[PDB]
């Protein structure tokens, strides 16, 4: 039995949107201490690494440093800033429900936390949610959600997911102060936060819609390529055109491997 099944023994979910109210009972003191340790460790590590918008979202959303946050209390601030809410889910959900959530400004957050010794509540909430404070990033995510139906209609969801992976989960952003991180999967990771900026090993490549959507990724370890945007506005702009011809042109195409450099990459 996996972590999700194990964590969810005895609980339920809405039949339509796979949400539940956050099971606030069921958090044990060990959950709060684990949350606090993880939060603490990231907060000491992230200055001069996370983009400023991330660190600032933690503050403005008052993401508890010493316990798993109350989703509702967080939603009060999140709704007021950008019209988004978080919804508690049991873990991985059907993609149809996920896109529909994002299209509706609901951000699905796994309710449970890893054990001290899968996306969990730390990755989903610490990693993803602080950035929903940035209106352009907030709109990009909504646009992404809506983009689900066209990609589904075209059998191109894997191409859309690569885009999401390489921006929302593992995106880097170039600033006048140097490279910073906006990808949630990095930001909730001690070692990957270090690696993605410090190491000479991974490829660091200028964002390019078509290349990203034709690029495989790594699910069990650090990424081998990171894609770098100039701003949230550039990212929103570049992802505003009709994706339909892009999806069709890549239909019979062979994808770049997670570690490839493409002939026309802007490499760093
Ligand atoms: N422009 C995309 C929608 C989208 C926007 C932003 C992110 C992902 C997808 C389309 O034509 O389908
Ligand atoms: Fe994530």
């Amino acid at each position: 039995p996996d972590i999700t099944t194990r964590k969810n023994v005895g609980l339920s979910h809405d039949a339509n949107d796979f949400t539940l109210p956050q099971p606030l009972d069921r958090y044990s003191a060990e959950d709060h201490a684990t949350w606090a340790t993880l939060y603490q460790r990231q907060c000491k590590l992230l200055p001069g690494r996370a983009c400023d918008e991330f660190l600032e979202g933690l503050e403005r959303l008052e993401v508890d440093a010493d316990r798993v946050p109350d989703f509702n209390k967080l939603n009060e601030k999140l709704m007021a800033a950008t019209g988004w809410k978080i919804v508690a889910v049991p873990g991985l959900i059907p993609d149809d429900v996920f896109f529909e959530h994002l299209a509706n400004r609901r951000f699905p957050v796994t309710w449970w936390l890893r054990e001290p010794h899968e996306p969990d509540v730390f990755h989903d909430l610490f990693g993803h949610v602080p950035l929903l404070i940035n209106p352009v990033f907030a709109d990009y995510l909504e646009a992404y959600g809506k983009g689900g139906v066209k990609a589904k209609a075209l059998g191109a969801l894997p191409m859309l997911a690569r885009l999401y992976w390489y921006t929302v989960e593992f995106g880097l952003i170039n600033t006048p102060a140097g490279m910073r991180i906006y990808g949630a999967g990095i930001l909730s990771s001690k070692s990957e936060s270090i690696y993605c900026l410090d190491s000479a090993s991974p490829n660091r490549v200028g964002f390019d819609l078509m290349r990203i959507m034709n690029t495989r990724y790594r699910i069990d370890t650090f990424q081998k390529t990171y894609f770098v945007i100039d701003s949230f506005k550039q990212l929103f702009d570049a992802t505003a055109p009709d994706f339909a011809p892009l999806y069709l042109q890549l239909a019979d195409a062979q994808p770049w491997g997670a570690g490839d450099i493409a002939p026309d990459d802007l490499v760093l």
